[PDB]
């Protein structure tokens, strides 16, 4: 048994919920919340920019410091950055950019990031500014994530969209 609360289940071990991924994560304090990061961790705007925004800029300056060390991510994956103050860990994902013209089929090895750890909250890789059909998104994470995630659709209209194409 876990804490979400009010998700549809679509398979096995996919849920989804209508609800803004901060005040979710803010209410259950998962293990894991999922970012949809960039390759250099720039937090500015969609979800990255409203998660670092609710952390009053410390998933920012965390993610500096990590890019300093490290440099950048790929397209397709990820590091275990602090949660800060909505959970325990956040998993930085980077899936591809459309509108920067990164290929969808990096979408899959993006997901299978999740199948490091047994449960999450996320948002859909590569939706909203990243410019890929969020119903395409919905398709890659029940076929390749294997642990149990919880996914946060911001926009009341594509949740309902998402839920009564899916197969």
């Amino acid at each position: 048994v876990n804490s979400f609360s009010g998700y549809l289940k679509l398979t096995d071990n996919v849920y989804i919920k209508n609800a803004d991924i901060v005040e979710e994560a803010k209410k259950v304090k998962p293990t894991v919340v999922v970012n949809a990061a960039n390759v250099y961790l720039k937090h500015g705007g969609g979800v990255a920019g409203a998660l670092n925004k609710a952390t009053n800029n410390a998933m920012q300056v965390e993610s500096d410091d990590y890019i300093a060390t490290n440099g950048p991510l790929k397209v397709g994956g990820s590091c275990v950055l602090s949660g800060h103050n909505l959970a325990k860990h956040c998993l930085h994902v980077v899936g591809p950019n459309v509108n920067k013209g990164e290929d969808i089929q990096l979408l899959k090895s993006a997901y299978e990031n999740f199948n490091q750890h047994e449960v999450l909250l996320a948002p859909l890789l590569s939706a909203g500014i990243f410019g890929a059909d969020p119903i395409h998104s919905l398709r890659v994470c029940v076929d390749t994530v294997r642990t149990n995630v919880y996914l946060a659709v911001f926009d009341k209209n594509l949740y309902d969209k998402l839920v009564s194409s899916f197969l």
